[PDB]
């Protein structure tokens, strides 16, 4: 019951790999320590071939099937439907990996007649096979970090053309099955600020509150064939088109449950038994589970009143206190019984009798005043890794920009406002492009951005609230100047002082740059604006950008 076999052949790279900060001329006004800032590659990948590979053991009890049950009968008023060869075609990323049958995501995205008919041949072969398992490609993702150095993790996905099938057969249902499954409980369905509220009126309706957050070591390689078969068992309690149920059953057994791995060069890697990062149901899948587990777990642990928020792997459980004694044991239980269901963590967890202290999802709670002088609450992080990536795409181009995604999701924090907004848009007014649709993520799915937009953007996510946040809490300002110091970021008076002179250039331009001049930088000016409400804001259409999570998922939504 290993979760990987390998065979001996190296994790190959599909081209050059850059491991040390590229440098050029703005680098230095953002980040000076150089030497912190990484990017994970192949030459890693070995070390997490040695993490991820080992035996999983399952005891599945009376609680575990109680909660099956129950997620079943729910599963059961779903009725999801059977996407078109090209609607699943247009929810395809411009620059996904292309096929390896000849076409691409570019050739997908245009109905080429080349791209449908495999697409159809594979739908075909998936409806009259059911056992033959389907080829993956491993590779070693390069993503950017802050040492203190971790080893690159791995991303498993099947062919392009299957990708499209996926769509066809699953998407509806994964878009739509996690929040009627667990309800409120369903991380995804909320944008940062309704994630924060959900979590406070949570917190609030305890008598003695009590949150936890649970951190599994490498969920994905604790996920189990039975995981996985219970995964498609609850899929098939939807209202489903007799053709949808074959294509996910063929999916299951032939590429969710497991299959072969192959590196960029050809080569049989091994073999995998254990949940794939880069399918459409690894959301999804690793969120029901997990629910799952988690919601059993509650049981056997004999929790009081345990309300859960799930994103996939990331879990976070607040619930009544028995007593700083009585909690310490009965979290202790929920680690015993996790760990029967497979689900063992990496870091043990420990309560917290304080909102702001519980992270999860990377991120945490926290409460700053706005112009009147109200408390109010935001969602915040650590900055050091989105400013380590922010250096990096400061000097190379990336598929994905963070730092644009980062603003978005975190724009009524400190860092967010004060160094990657004022440090980003100098950049792209030095280069003029301020028009340029930039891509990045959120919830794992790609959308195509114009910063242009942001401050309505802002505003329909967070408020005008965001635009004049002020006095954070002390815990909030020294992990931020903290992080700045570590890694050599300018002081606040210096970006203040930038943003003065951003916030005039975006002015002088007009429309929508003087917008953005006016209310992104609004908290660098002494005589603050009046910052009032915005026309167009509403017409933008935010819809599927805050109801189901797609990491992995090779989902692009265009906007
Ligand atoms: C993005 C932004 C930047 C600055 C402001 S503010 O008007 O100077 N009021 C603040 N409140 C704090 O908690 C702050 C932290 C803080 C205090 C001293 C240092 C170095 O950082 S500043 C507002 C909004």
């Amino acid at each position: 019951h290993h979760s990987y076999t390998w065979t001996g052949a190296l994790i190959t790279p599909c081209a050059a790999e850059e491991s040390k900060l590229p440098i050029n001329a703005l680098s230095n006004s953002l980040l000076r320590h150089h030497n912190m800032v990484y990017a994970t590659t192949s030459r890693s990948a070995g070390l997490r071939q040695k993490k991820v590979t080992f035996d999983r053991l399952q005891v599945l009890d009376d609680h575990y099937r109680d909660v099956l049950k129950e997620m079943k009968a729910k599963a059961s008023t779903v009725k999801a439907k059977l996407l078109s060869v090209e609607e699943a075609c247009k929810l395809t990323p411009p620059h996904s990996a292309k096929s390896k049958f000849g076409y691409g995501a570019k050739d997908v995205r245009n109905l080429s007649s080349k791209a449908v008919n495999h697409i159809h041949s594979v739908w075909k072969d998936l409806l009259e096979d059911t056992v033959t398992p389907i080829d993956t490609t491993i590779m070693a993702k390069n993503e950017v970090f802050c040492v203190q150095r971790k080893p690159a993790r791995l991303i498993v996905f099947p062919d392009l053309g299957v990708r499209v099938c996926e769509k066809m057969a699953l998407y509806d249902v994964v878009s739509t099955l996690p929040q009627v499954v667990m309800g409120s409980s369903y991380g995804f369905q909320y944008s940062p600020g309704q994630r924060v509220e959900f979590l406070v009126n949570t917190w609030k309706s305890k008598k003695n509150p009590m949150g936890f957050s649970y951190d599994t070591r490498c969920f994905d390689s604790t996920v189990t064939e039975n995981d996985i078969r219970v995964e498609e068992s609850i899929y098939q309690c939807c209202d489903l088109a007799p053709e949808a149920r074959q294509a996910i059953k063929s999916l299951t057994e032939r590429l969710y449950i497991g299959g072969p791995l192959t590196n960029s060069k050809g080569q049989n890697c091994g073999y995998r038994r254990c949940r794939a990062s880069g399918v459409l149901t690894t959301s999804c899948g690793n969120t029901l589970t997990c629910y799952l587990k988690a919601s059993a777990a509650c049981r056997a642990a004999k929790l009081q009143d345990c309300t859960m928020l799930v994103n996939g792997d990331d879990l976070v459980v607040i619930c009544e206190s028995a007593g700083v004694q009585e909690d310490a044991a009965s979290l202790r239980a929920f680690t015993e019984a996790m760990t029967r269901y497979s689900a063992p963590p990496g870091d043990p967890p420990q309560p917290e009798y304080d909102l702001e202290l519980i992270t999860s999802c990377s991120s945490n709670v926290s409460v700053a005043h706005d112009a009147s002088g109200k408390r109010v609450y935001y969602l915040t992080r650590d900055p050091t890794t989105p400013l380590a990536r922010a250096a990096w795409e400061t000097a190379r181009h990336t598929p994905v920009n963070s730092w644009l995604g980062n603003i978005i999701m975190y724009a009524p924090t400190l860092w967010a406002r004060m160094i990657l907004m004022t440090h980003f848009f100098s950049i792209l007014l030095a280069q003029e492009q301020l028009e340029k649709a930039l891509d990045c993520q959120i919830y794992g799915a790609c959308y195509s951005i114009e910063p242009l937009d942001l401050p309505q953007i802002i505003e329909r996510l967070h408020g005008l609230s965001a635009f004049s946040l002020h006095s954070y809490s002390p815990g909030e300002i020294n992990r931020v100047a903290s992080c700045l110091r570590k890694l050599g970021v300018p002081p606040l008076r210096v970006w203040r002082h930038r943003a003065r002179s951003v916030r005039a250039r975006l002015l002088s331009q007009g429309g929508r740059a003087a917008t953005c001049g006016k209310y992104l930088f609004n908290w660098a000016v002494k005589t603050k604006l009046k910052l009032t409400p915005i026309p167009a804001a509403s017409q933008l259409d935010l819809s599927g950008w805050f109801v189901a999570g797609y990491s992995g998922g090779d989902i692009y939504h265009s906007l």
